[PDB]
C-alpha cells in the first residue's frame, strides 16, 4: 500500500520563502489525500497495487480504462510531491555537472531561470513546472493537474527524466503569495534543493 | 473591448459565507487578468472583438489557430467570472419554475444538491460546476480550468445554457476554507442566487 513519506525537515525549515502553514496543509491533507485515494482504487487491482508509485505512473494504459484517470491523478500526486520533498533544501548550491549542464543547455544559468520562470507563470489553471533530462540533455516544460513527464508525452504532453519540479497548483501558493505566482516561483529558488537534484543528474534514471 | 464589470455588492457582502478578502483579490486581481488578456489578443481581431463575450466563446472554432488557447482561457475567464458574480446573492429562496426541468432530470431539491456537490468536489484541478439547460432537461456539468458548456462538447467536455455555476479553482476558496473545498461547497449554498438563476431560466438561450 502507499504511505505519506516522513518529511525530511519540519513543517517550518523553509521559512522565510515557503510558509509553514502552507507546507504542513500541503503535506498533511493534499498529499495524504492523493495517498488515500489511490489506495482506495488499488485496492481491487492487487496487479498494480504494489509496484513502486513511479512504475506504476508509467504503466497506466495497463490500467483497465475506468481506472485509468483516478490513478492518473493520484498516483501522479502521490509520486509528484514525494519528489518535491526531497527536492527542497535550503542552503544548497547550484555548482558541478548539474552546472555546468545547464549552462550548456539554456546558455547560462539566468536564462535557464528565466526559461523556467516563463513555462511556471504560463502553466494555465493547476500544474508542475519541470526541469527534465532527455537524451542527453536539458529541458524546461510543464504539466497540467497531476501529470508527469515520467507518464510519457501520450498522456502528459511531456517527456524526459524529471530533475527537479516545482508545484504551481494555487494551494502551494495561495496562502502566502495569493495571485502573485511569479513571486513565488522566484521564492522557489531560494528552496530548491541543489543537491538533491545533482543526485538525480547524475543517476539519469 | 471588453469592460470589467464592477460587483453587484461590496466585498463583504457575502459575509459570513464567502469571505470578503477574496472577494476583492478574486475580481480586482484574477478577473482583472482575464479582461486585460483577452483584450489583448481581441486587438487584432475587430471581427471578433464586437461580439459579446458569451457570444465570442461559442466561435472559438472560427478564430485563427493562434489565437484559440489564449481566448478559450481568458475570453472564458470573464465569461464565467461575470456569471458568478451576478449569480451570488444572500437571502434568495429557490421557488417557482426553476422546478419545471427537474424531476424528469432530478427527483428533488436534495438529489440535485447532491449531483450538484459531487461534481465540484470531483473537478480535478482548477475548473467550474455547473446547473445547465440542455433544450429541455436541467442537468449538472462540470469543466476544466476557464472552459465553459458556451464552448460546446468538443471543446469542453460539456454543453448546455448555463443557469448558475461554483467556481472551483483553488483562488476561489483557499483563503478561508485552504483544502476543505466541500466546506466551501456547502457555503455556496447559503449565497447562490436563485434570484439570478431563475431569471436565467428564463434565458433559455
Ligand atoms: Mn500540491
Ligand atoms: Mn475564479
Amino acid at each position: 500500500s502507499y504511505t505519506l513519506p516522513s518529511l525530511p525537515y519540519a513543517y517550518d525549515a523553509l521559512e522565510p520563502h515557503f510558509d509553514k502553514q502552507t507546507m504542513e496543509i500541503h503535506h498533511t491533507k493534499h498529499h495524504q489525500t492523493y495517498v488515500n485515494n489511490a489506495n482506495a482504487a488499488l485496492e481491487s487491482l492487487p496487479e498494480f497495487a504494489n509496484l513502486p508509485v513511479e512504475e506504476l505512473i508509467t504503466k497506466l494504459d495497463q490500467l483497465p480504462a475506468d481506472k485509468k484517470t483516478v490513478l492518473r491523478n493520484n498516483a501522479g500526486g502521490h509520486a509528484n510531491h514525494s519528489l518535491f520533498w526531497k527536492g527542497l533544501k535550503k542552503g544548497t548550491t547550484l555548482q558541478g555537472d548539474l552546472k555546468a549542464a545547464i549552462e550548456r543547455d539554456f546558455g547560462s544559468v539566468d536564462n535557464f531561470k528565466a526559461e523556467f520562470e516563463k513555462a511556471a507563470a504560463s502553466r494555465f489553471g493547476s500544474g508542475w513546472a519541470w526541469l527534465v533530462l532527455k537524451g542527453d540533455k536539458l529541458a524546461v516544460v510543464s504539466t497540467a493537474n497531476q501529470d508527469s513527464p515520467l507518464m510519457g508525452e501520450a498522456i502528459s504532453g511531456a517527456s524526459g527524466f524529471p530533475i527537479m519540479g516545482l508545484d504551481v497548483w494555487e494551494h502551494a501558493y495561495y496562502l502566502k503569495f495569493q495571485n502573485r505566482r511569479p513571486d513565488y516561483i522566484k521564492e522557489f529558488w531560494n528552496v530548491v534543493n541543489w543537491d538533491e537534484a545533482a543526485a538525480r543528474f547524475a543517476a539519469k534514471k
